[PDB]
């Protein structure tokens, strides 16, 4: 399994218009998340690879660490990683981590999905968040996503965030039982 780290771009993810961008501060009532939030890819609930492990106001934005737990996700990826040379084509040559080098860069945005903004203000019934993703495309806010095996690393990468930040994210990451997680429904769009 590996974590994942990043800022997250807030979005409502609507139905009609093509995209809906929220100001981090309509939903900063609602954090932290400290439950867990299915990860997908591109929002399509059919990709689940993992679970969020925490979304904590920082200073500069909304970060959210999370699991990769797949493994038909993990062996997918690690066998392109190794072995595919369209995969490695936009990354640096030879990378010590083909893996975490190729999430790095073909999934460079989180993405947070919320109720829409007229329901957060206020008293929503139920949860404001859906779920987070893992995207290609879409992205607005700086800095990008981190990928790797141990979350102290993933999250001391980003130098925007301070070190007590760091040690209550990690505290969050740590009381999460790994194990206890249901296996995501990602599937192999090989099978
Ligand atoms: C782990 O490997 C994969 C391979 C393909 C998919 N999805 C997919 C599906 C189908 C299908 O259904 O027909 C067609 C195309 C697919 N994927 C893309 O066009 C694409 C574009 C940008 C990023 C990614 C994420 C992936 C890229 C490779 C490194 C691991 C991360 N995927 C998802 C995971
Ligand atoms: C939906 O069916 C498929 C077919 C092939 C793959 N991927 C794959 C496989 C194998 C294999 O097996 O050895 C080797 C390389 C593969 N793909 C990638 O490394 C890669 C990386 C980034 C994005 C994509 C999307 C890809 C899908 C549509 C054509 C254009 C680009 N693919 C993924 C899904």
């Amino acid at each position: 399994g590996l974590y994942v780290g990043g800022f997250v771009d807030v979005v409502s993810c609507p139905k009609l218009e093509q995209e809906l961008y929220l100001d981090p501060d309509q939903v900063t009532d609602y954090l932290p998340v400290t439950e867990p939030l299915p990860i997908t890819i591109e929002h399509l609930p059919e990709t689940e690879v993992g679970w969020t492990l925490g979304l904590f106001q920082v200073s500069h934005g909304i970060f959210c660490t999370g699991a990769i737990t797949s493994p038909a996700f993990l062996e997918l990826a690690s066998r392109l990683a190794d072995t595919s040379h369209v995969a490695r084509a936009p990354v640096k040559n030879l990378p010590k981590e083909p893996l975490l080098e190729i999430l790095h860069t073909w999934l460079p945005g989180l993405s947070l999905s919320s109720i829409h903004p007229r329901e957060l203000s206020q008293t929503p019934s139920g949860p404001v968040f859906q779920h987070v993703s893992l995207c290609a495309l879409g992205r607005r806010r700086g800095t990008v996503a981190v990928y790797g095996h141990d979350a102290e690393w993933v999250v001391s990468r980003f130098s925007s965030v301070s070190k007590s930040e760091r040690a209550h994210i990690l505290q969050h990451v740590s009381s999460c039982r790994l194990e206890d997680l249901s296996t995501p429904n990602f599937v192999s769009p090989l099978e």
